[PDB]
């Protein structure tokens, strides 16, 4: 478990990507012969001791899987120490992969979204070898290196599990309601068969080219209709076989969730066939 601090000095932070709630995300050049493209995280109120806690616990459990890693998972780079703790990441050039799934809304063919699925599902497989409950698998949190290559970030929620501990205890925070599994709502309890939960609504994301989810229903309510035994809706383009996996990640028996193991072979099975299963127009 290393981190590598890098020198404030090397950084010419060009311009901002997009600010959250929880922190501000920077695009930026770092030169060491070459020049690297780099993002850059800050989070809010970055003087506060519980933001300088948060950001190198993120810094921490991203370093603790970065060997050997696998190329469906960002890797730190670093941390830059200013009068902040800045954490760098290379940059992925294509953005998140629900603002693409937007605006290349027109022109994706079934043999993309069904390889992204396997790259997720490895992606994930791999952070479940290394005992971590990403915590908030979305679309907003998948980066496009290229259109054969996806990558998972975002470990700000992300967490580590003990040798024999099972699930986490979240001290409620402020969490996405619309991505989490049932018992993760009531009980706040985290699994990787949480992160199963939260991949089926992410499929559901693409499927639908960034649909937001359980539109216009308040969070309250979410669980009220989870329990009734009320789904995201089938996409339209998707068969009933895709949507039957969907289905099958929102099961409140999270023990009867299918495995990241299960899913690679599922969709691979599809993605070898990409036509057979979504009903793409012009395909
Ligand atoms: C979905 C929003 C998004 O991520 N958008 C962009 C992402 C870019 N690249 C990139 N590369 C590495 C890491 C990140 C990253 C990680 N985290 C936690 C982020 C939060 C907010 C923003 C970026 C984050 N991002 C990127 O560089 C090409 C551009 C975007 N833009 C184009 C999307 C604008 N979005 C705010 C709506």
């Amino acid at each position: 478990a290393l981190l590598r601090i890098l020198k404030e000095t090397e950084f010419k932070k060009i311009k901002v990507l997009g600010s959250g709630a929880f922190g501000t995300v920077y695009k930026g050049l770092w030169i060491p012969k070459v020049k690297i493209p780099v993002a850059i995280k800050e989070l809010r109120e970055a003087t506060s001791p519980k933001a300088n806690k948060e950001i190198l616990d993120e810094a921490y459990v991203m370093a603790s899987v970065d060997n050997p890693g696998n190329p469906h998972v960002c890797r730190l780079l670093g941390i830059c120490l200013t009068s902040t703790v800045q954490l760098i990441t290379q940059l992925m050039p294509f953005g998140c992969l629900l603002d693409y799934v937007r605006e290349h809304k027109d022109n994706i063919g079934s043999q993309y979204l069904l390889n992204w699925c396997v790259q997720i599902a490895k992606g994930m497989n791999y952070l479940e070898d290394r005992r971590l409950v990403h915590r908030d698998l979305a679309a907003r949190n998948v980066l496009v290196k290229t259109p054969q290559h996806v990558k998972i970030t975002d470990f700000g929620l992300a967490k580590l599990l003990g040798a024999e501990e099972k699930e986490y205890h979240a001290e409620g925070g402020k969490v996405p309601i619309k991505w989490m599994a049932l018992e993760s709502i009531l009980h706040r309890i985290y699994t990787h068969q949480s992160d199963v939960w939260s991949y089926g609504v992410t499929v559901w994301e693409l499927m639908t080219f960034g649909s937001k989810p359980y539109d216009g229903i308040p969070a309250s309510e979410i669980s009220s209709i989870l329990e009734k035994g009320e789904r995201l809706p089938q996409p339209p383009i998707c068969t009933i076989d895709v949507y039957m996996i969907m289905r099958k990640c929102w099961m409140i028996d999270a023990d009867s969730r299918p495995k990241f193991r299960e899913l690679i072979i599922e969709f691979s099975k599809m993605a070898r066939d990409p036509q057979r299963y979504l009903v793409i127009q012009g395909d």
